[PDB]
C-alpha cells in the first residue's frame, strides 16, 4: 500500500468526464476539472489538461498521468504551506499519505477548518485526533472515505485499505 494506490482505492478510476460527490464535473482518478456546471467549460479544461481535442474521454495511461501530477501538487502544496508543512514533517510515512488523501480531495482551503486536528496529529494523540477529525462536513458527506483516512491516521497502519 501507498498514497497512489490508496487514493485509486478512495477516488475510482473513470475514463468518460463524471460528477464527483459534490456534482463537480471531473474524470481519470478524481481529478476535478471545474465546478462551474457548464459540461462544455469542463471539457475545455480537460483539454487544456491533457494537451488535445478529448471531447470528454481519455486513456488510462492519460488518466495515470493528471493523477501522479495531482499527487505531486498535493505534496509540494502541503510544503508550501507555512501551516502545514510543520504538521506534515512531524508525522510518520502513513500518517503522511492520510494527510496528503485528505488535500487531494479537499484542497488546502478545505483543511483551513482542521487546525484542532492538525494541532492533535502533531502532538501524536492519534484517539483524540481521530474523534476530532470526525466532527467535520467532510465526515459526514464521505463517511466511509473518512473513516478510511481516518484509521489511517489512528493507528499508522494500511488497515483500513489492506482488505480492498
Amino acid at each position: 500500500m501507498n498514497i497512489f494506490e490508496m487514493l485509486r482505492i478512495d477516488e475510482g478510476l473513470r475514463l468518460k468526464i463524471y460528477k464527483d460527490t459534490e456534482g463537480y464535473y471531473t474524470i481519470g482518478i478524481g481529478h476535478l476539472l471545474t465546478k462551474s456546471p457548464s459540461l462544455n467549460a469542463a471539457k475545455s479544461e480537460l483539454d487544456k489538461a491533457i494537451g488535445r481535442n478529448t471531447n470528454g474521454v481519455i486513456t488510462k495511461d492519460e488518466a495515470e498521468k493528471l493523477f501522479n501530477q495531482d499527487v505531486d501538487a498535493a505534496v509540494r502544496g502541503i510544503l508550501r504551506n507555512a501551516k502545514l508543512k510543520p504538521v506534515y514533517d512531524s508525522l510518520d510515512a502513513v500518517r503522511r499519505a492520510a494527510a496528503i488523501n485528505m488535500v487531494f480531495q479537499m484542497g488546502e482551503t478545505g483543511v483551513a477548518g482542521f487546525t484542532n486536528s492538525l494541532r492533535m496529529l502533531q502532538q501524536k494523540r492519534w484517539d483524540e485526533a481521530a474523534v476530532n477529525l470526525a466532527k467535520s462536513r467532510w465526515y459526514n458527506q464521505t463517511p466511509n472515505r473518512a473513516k478510511r483516512v481516518i484509521t489511517t491516521f489512528r493507528t499508522g497502519t494500511w488497515d483500513a485499505y489492506k482488505n480492498l
